[PDB]
């Protein structure tokens, strides 16, 4: 069964498509505001629900980085039936997936919008859980890192430990592919992040092969920005990004 | 069936143990100079055959980073059966497992000697194979990077594509664990390496919380240095290291 508010969200629109990716332990709902704003300028929109996500933490414990990347690729396929121009955006690990997609498929995307991309967790305590024989099955969850008041994120309350390695792999693979990313990039990174070291934003800026790159520092937001109060601005600045580079409908 | 010369080297001795890890697509053969060195200098030694290695690329293609960490763990526990002072050394990915181990088990190790740790491969092309749906099953292997005329390593001829990710995972976990390695380290990086970027050494020396750390440049060898010209120099410099830090080594 799928937890309520965490169903996947695919709107049919023009020949312009946006792939919108949620994060680790999270669901599309953290993304549901942003995906909706795209589906309303008419774009075709795919917001997949990653394997193991939005159901049970035990099912996530059995999900791999191969699964999640396959979920992204199925979402592209779906989009590529309906579109000649594609774009991707994601949050956190979903932002690491964005950097991965643009690099795996150097030519597929017209531009990307990584927000708080989980490239380098920079946390030794997390790495100690990746291959630790004696670790407990569950740990406290990492969600709701938001400045706004009363704003909850629907994300698992536990971090299933045997999935941690996979988060690290996507971050690492993504970082190693930075040189190949050629498309325009609007990198979105909170000034203060308690989950992901915001040096990730600058890592990306210096790393990518793109000559059409801009870093946008958030200011009244923490990690889960798409739900924050700096969020309306993201949707806004994102749309102006799509337009400048798509050149279609628009 | 295990290919000739790739069997593990499990040698008994004193109360001081050395675990010795080989690399990716590699086997013990590439570590047999070192190990037989240590066994000879008294110490108990474990030189495991990493899961999927030294048999067939197809078996390796089915093996994971979980398997390989668990293999190092199993060997480590085999030493603990007979030992109370432990040391780790490995080549390449074996290097990263060494750094991983030191960080995973902060208290467990008297010292580490990572040789050309495969922490950051820094190759876009290899990354684009990590999760490639339409990549072939096999690519040309990476073995035998040796400055020394006439010297050949026993590594698979191919690199199985599905195992590539696990190589990167290990490298990245190790990297993230550097702050927690606090034990004495002899960091042995080649100056000319065509498999792992040689700036990896530097990445380690400035990375560890260890306070007893030494960076040692090799100058007459490539990546697979445990066989190069300097294999002798390494064995020797490592014994000094073990002897320096254990003090339970009395050897005539
Ligand atoms: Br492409
Ligand atoms: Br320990």
């Amino acid at each position: 069964q799928v937890l309520p508010g965490a169903e996947p969200l695919y709107s049919v629109g023009s020949r312009i498509g946006v792939l919108v990716s949620h994060g680790f332990t999270g669901s599309p709902q953290s993304m549901r505001f942003l995906a909706e704003g795209f589906a309303r300028a008419g774009y075709t929109v795919a917001t997949p629900r990653l394997t193991g996500h939005g159901t049970t933490p035990a099912e996530m414990a059995a999900s791999t980085a191969s699964d999640w990347t396959a979920d992204i690729v199925a979402a592209m396929r779906w989009l590529e039936e309906r579109c000649d121009v594609l774009f991707m955006t994601g949050l956190s690990m979903g932002g690491a997936l964005t950097v991965w997609a643009a690099g795996q498929f150097p030519e597929r995307f017209a531009g990307i919008m990584p927000i708080n991309a989980a490239l380098r967790m920079e946390s030794p305590d997390l790495a100690a859980l990746a291959f630790n024989p004696d670790a407990p099955a569950e740990l406290p969850g990492i969600g709701s890192d938001i400045k706004a008041e009363g704003v909850k994120e629907l994300a698992y309350p536990v971090t299933p430990v045997p999935a941690i390695k996979h988060l690290i792999t996507i971050g690492a693979v993504a970082e190693m592919l930075l040189p190949r990313v050629k498309c325009p990039a609007l990198i979105i990174q909170s000034r203060e992040d308690h989950v992901v070291p915001p040096h990730n934003g600058e890592l990306i800026y210096n790393g990518i092969g793109s000559t059409e790159k801009e870093l946008l520092w958030l200011e009244n937001s923490y990690h889960v920005a798409t739900l924050d109060n700096d969020k309306e601005l993201i949707l806004e600045r994102s749309l102006a990004f799509i337009r400048k580079h798509s050149k279609l409908a628009a």
